[PDB]
């Protein structure tokens, strides 16, 4: 679509989460004007892999996007994470919005055990640190849906031809409202001010675009 | 003086943090107005007990607040936390700021056990609510330099006969500073933005003087 | 009662917990011959405080021990862990057996704001760590049921005119029965098997009566 | 040799540990004889992934085992655990025990991303339940050395075509010497007594061999 396009998604509340701090990032961030032209498309996904996929294949197909930052909750992390690795297997420790659970269940029969995110990795961290943002690579993103996209992700770009394409996933933590939820019988978890996670979501698409040069 | 005072107490950096949030947090917040004449007085205490508790001593004396709250930094805790009750024990598990530890060490001989805190704790942990910040009662404030000065500041206004000013202890997360500088072969620290640390004190300390 | 008597008490189930360390480790060891003559005497306590504190009471009048050694569960700590300090307030994040809860409740109208636990620390320390068993000194009990019957113990003590009897108490991490009961939405709980407890128990109770001489 | 073998290998100590569990759970368990006429065979890797890789390709090729279960040392993990999955990549956070680190480092150029272990992991999960053990399934080694030949094994499997001989890792925690040597300055590690991580270590490789 004539400008360079970077994909952005984000995930709708799952469990007993009221929000999700990876969808208030996309909504704030949709149609941000990066350098060199580059304009940010965001979209939300629901927390189902069947219609996560769906989702996501169009939206690849779609928009043709030149980068893709696919981002979603890890309650309980203290600090943005950049995924390493998504992993051809899909296994819920809890059910998805559909209340469906899988166990030990290959993504796609006869393809990749597992693929490398593409993302610049050290360049984003660099990009945090200079912005006073602790961060980190992580080298699980789970079995859960999270990890299902970037899989799916990674693979269709694989199999038509756009492998270049950088693309992965960025998991963030609770955000207040989700901190509040959490029963007193429960430990409480580590939390981000939405306004310092949207932040970090930027300042992420901001070093991806930047290298795509 | 002629007003109310809320005393607000936050330390220097120690051990191998650059910044103290604490420290960061009482300068932002001296001279705040408040409602009811309340003006908020800060100070900032050296992270050693002998000398944090002479400068105490002083700030009790001097400004004659009409509540207390002291803040330090907890790193490793994910949200701001009242604490529920100072020990009368010394007992460092890193050294203070002059290189010393203490071993089991009583902080006066023939004084109480311990002093719970005064603040009205869950009007603050309610308004904190309203504010949209996570927040807690903690049960034990360490033995380090922070309880020693929450130990410190209630045994004294007892023994001036003061011991109706609130007075308490309020621990903060790491803020961003602090977590950036942990090494590479440590655990990453929960933390959070300096803003929302200074807001969490803005707002307890709003609770205090509104109860009073 | 002639002979020295140390008073060992564990606790019943409660919660989720199927089963409760301290209340093994207290029936293993009852009656345990130590040297000097002294000789072990365990009952087992409900989690419920006014039931707790009752029993208690009887104990330490009608045994009149010599040392008291009060233990019990703390499902979540890695390592055995000696109170320094009981707290005279009530004040239950989960409800206890009888399904009661306190806020910010004092134990006793007109008493001190907490007791420092009497057992000699450092010698139990050494003697664990000359055992090859980690462990620690603990700031907070919690204010649950175990807290309440250390100041309990510790205020009776003392207004009996016995405040020189050693008294304390010793927290427990899971055993495997308390591990495998965790539903798999929760995290994992460090644990350790109920003869390593147990051991630990008695290497404090063996340390705690070779200080009485 | 003409029965089947179990090949059960154990790392060294490395970093501040001063013993390793998996050293001595393979050590214990070298020659157990299991049912069906299957025989462990042990060894003790150096925690450097150059020799290593040339240690472990010499047991496979000449030890020709049934099964292959690799173990090593999770300090901070408070259960056993079996890794679904060896990543192609060496990224260490300490140096190994030649002092050497690697930043994003692919472990062989033109080779598969990952892995998946070959273990019947369901299976072994299910043994230690029944013999009062609790355990899990982990979905990351990290990229240290264990993750390394656990990534080696399954490679150099396939390529010799034998992908159908179950191979797979399992981390353990600290035991009481690992956990002993901690400083007092950093949070205590959960541990297990010895004999609960070899007695956990024999089961899974009593519920390998039943399943082939
Ligand atoms: O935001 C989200 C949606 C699913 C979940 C995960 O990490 O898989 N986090
Ligand atoms: O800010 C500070 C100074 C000392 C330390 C403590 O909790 O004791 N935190
Ligand atoms: O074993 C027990 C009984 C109550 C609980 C506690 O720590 O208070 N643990
Ligand atoms: O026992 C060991 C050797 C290396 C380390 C690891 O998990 O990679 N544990
Ligand atoms: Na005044
Ligand atoms: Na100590
Ligand atoms: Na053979
Ligand atoms: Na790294």
């Amino acid at each position: 679509g004539s400008m360079p396009t970077l994909l952005l998604t984000g995930f709708e509340p799952f469990h007993t989460h009221p929000d999700n701090p990876s969808a208030q990032a996309a909504q704030e961030l949709h149609g941000l004007e990066l350098p060199g032209g580059w304009g940010v498309h965001s979209a939300l996904l629901p927390v189902e892999p069947h219609a996560a996929g769906a989702a996501l294949t169009r939206l690849l197909s779609e928009q043709d996007p030149g980068a893709v930052l696919l981002t979603g909750l890890a309650a309980g992390r203290p600090q943005v994470t950049l995924e390493r690795v998504g992993v051809g297997v899909m296994d819920f420790q809890i059910p998805d919005n559909a209340g469906q659970t899988y166990r030990d269940q290959p993504i796609e029969p006869d393809a990749p055990a597992a693929y490398l995110a593409t993302l610049p990795l050290r360049a984003i961290l660099a990009a945090w640190r200079e912005a006073e943002i602790p961060g980190d690579i992580s080298n699980s993103a789970g079995l859960y849906v999270c990890n299902f996209v970037l899989y799916h992700a990674l693979h269709w770009l694989r199999e038509h031809g756009r492998g270049a394409v950088p693309c992965g996933f960025l998991h963030v933590p609770a955000n207040a409202a989700v901190a509040l939820a959490v029963p007193a019988d429960r430990p409480p978890l580590p939390y981000l001010p939405q306004s310092e996670i949207t932040r970090a979501v930027r300042v992420a698409a901001e070093a991806i675009t930047a290298q795509s040069s």
